[PDB]
């Protein structure tokens, strides 16, 4: 009578247990509430087809552990860019404010995950924005490279290979050796 559905947004994988005759609205609304966003502003896909809120898992022949894609990026879709260094970035929200340039002291919120989807840190969890000198060589290389070109109000997803992160050493008993890091960075100020 109930089903578990995996919702993947490109950063994490969250699961939802829902009755097969409950409209997907419930899942979509619970997902959106986590992101601080209105449900209608997000796009959910199952088997490549747009989910409508009034559809039930029964309607769509869903089964236990089926995957739903949650699209949080701009209407029209997005592209993930791999740069010369092997850093990947994806602009989820394009900023409209000042552009971040090397040499500025910038202020951000961030969340970091491992590729398995476990969360290792968030500035949100400390209610403490994070400030750093962009291009200063004091943060990991993927950050110095990846935050450049963001605009204030922007949300950018960085996928950082370990040579641009913590390499073979890892960090703080929470980042393992040779791990890719996934950050969402929201630019607050420059
Ligand atoms: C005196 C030092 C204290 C000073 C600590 C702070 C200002 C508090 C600050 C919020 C860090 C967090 O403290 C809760 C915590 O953030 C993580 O959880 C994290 O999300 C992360 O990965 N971040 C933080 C956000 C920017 C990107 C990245 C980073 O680049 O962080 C940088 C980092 C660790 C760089 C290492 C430095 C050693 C090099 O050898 C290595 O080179 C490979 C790269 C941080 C910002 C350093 O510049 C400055 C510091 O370390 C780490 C997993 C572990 C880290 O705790 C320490
Ligand atoms: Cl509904």
């Amino acid at each position: 009578t109930h089903i578990n559905l995996k919702v993947s947004d490109g950063s994490s994988e969250i699961f939802f247990k829902i009755k097969k005759t409950t409209p997907l609205r419930r899942l979509m609304e619970a997902f959106a509430k986590r992101q601080g966003k209105e449900m209608d502003s997000l796009r959910f896909l199952y088997d490549g087809i747009r989910i409508q809120a009034d559809q039930t898992p029964e309607d769509l022949d869903m089964e236990d552990n089926d995957i739903i894609e949650a699209h949080r990026e701009q209407i029209g879709g997005s592209t993930v860019v791999t740069t010369e260094s092997g850093l990947k970035y994806e602009d989820l929200t394009e900023g409209s404010g000042a552009e971040a340039r090397a040499g500025q002291t910038v202020s951000v919120h961030y969340t970091g995950w491992l590729t398995d989807g476990q969360k290792f840190d968030s500035s949100k969890d400390r209610n403490d924005p994070f400030e750093f000198v962009l291009g200063g060589g004091m943060v990991i290389k993927g950050w110095d490279e990846g935050v450049q070109g963001m605009k204030v109000g922007g949300v950018r997803r960085l996928t950082i290979p370990p040579q641009l992160g913590y390499g073979a050493r890892g960090a703080g008993g929470v980042i393992p050796p040779n791990a890719t890091l996934v950050f969402e960075v929201e630019l607050l100020d420059v």
